[PDB]
Parts: structure tokens; C-alpha cells; sequence
């Protein structure tokens, strides 16, 4: 967050995250929906996976600006490569990790920092690491 700029950041979210927006919401990922803008700086939005204690109602939680971000772009022709920083679709989230062992049979071999722990995914479930940067998409420095 040295890379990004409070100033712009904040107006950016203001301009792009309305209501009925689809965006993602922060280590980890997780889908979800702008309900409505609160405040200046805040959204309070509806989880897309994530649900209350009951697994029924979608979890809903205010989160600032600098904490949303929209869905990231798409590449299907993914070439994972051993230091790949990725994101893996594991406990209803995109969770940020790397690549530790190339493909096979449709898996990658993934570590998680944030769990120190290493397990293999499906190409399904994996998508490359980007970041969001004053309302554009940058790859990893």
C-alpha cells in the first residue's frame, strides 16, 4: 500500500462501486456485490460465497476503500510457472500464494504464506495474482 495512492483510490472506489456492483472485498479474495455506499470512504456489501452462521443468509459487512477492488480480468491459457504468485480458490476465497511444483494432471503444486501450509489445486480454482492500483491492473512487481 505504498504502491497505491490514498487520494486517488478513495475517488476511483467512489466512481467504480456503486450499488449492484460486483466486486471483490479483502491475504485472501472473496466475491461479492455492493449494496449501497456508506459514507465517503466505506461499502457495505453482500458476500457471494460467505454466509452467516446459519449457511443459509449471505454475509453482509461494511468494508473501506481500500479493502474492494472489481473483479480482476481473465486469462484462460494460463502457463503456471515454480514463483508464479497466483491466487487458489480455497475456503470460499481467492487466497494469495505461489506456485511450488508445475502442472499435472490438472493440478498445481500451491503454497500459502499466510497458513504455511503446500497442497495442490485444480487449474479450475487458479487464476494469476493482480493488483488493483489506482483503477488499473498491475502484475506483481
Amino acid at each position: 500500500l505504498a504502491r497505491v495512492d490514498l487520494e486517488t483510490t478513495r475517488a476511483i472506489a467512489k466512481q467504480m462501486f456503486s450499488s449492484g456492483t460486483v466486486v471483490e472485498v479483502s491475504g485472501c479474495w472473496f466475491a461479492a456485490k455492493v449494496v449501497e455506499p456508506v459514507g465517503e470512504d466505506k461499502f457495505l456489501v453482500e458476500y457471494r460465497d460467505l454466509r452467516e452462521k446459519d449457511g443459509i443468509e449471505p454475509l453482509k459487512e461494511e468494508t473501506d476503500f481500500l479493502h474492494i477492488r472489481p473483479p480482476p480480468p481473465r486469462d484462460e491459457d494460463i502457463d503456471f510457472a515454480v514463483g508464479d504468485k497466483i491466487n487458489a480458490f480455497y475456503n470460499d476465497g481467492w487466497w494469495v500464494g505461489v506456485v511450488i511444483d508445475g502442472m499435472k494432471h490438472g493440478t498445481v503444486g500451491i503454497y500459502f504464506r499466510q497458513s504455511q501450509e503446500k497442497m495442490r489445486f485444480g487449474r479450475q480454482g487458479l487464476r494469476l495474482h493482480k493488483d488493483w492500483v489506482d483503477g488499473t491492473w498491475q502484475l506483481p512487481l
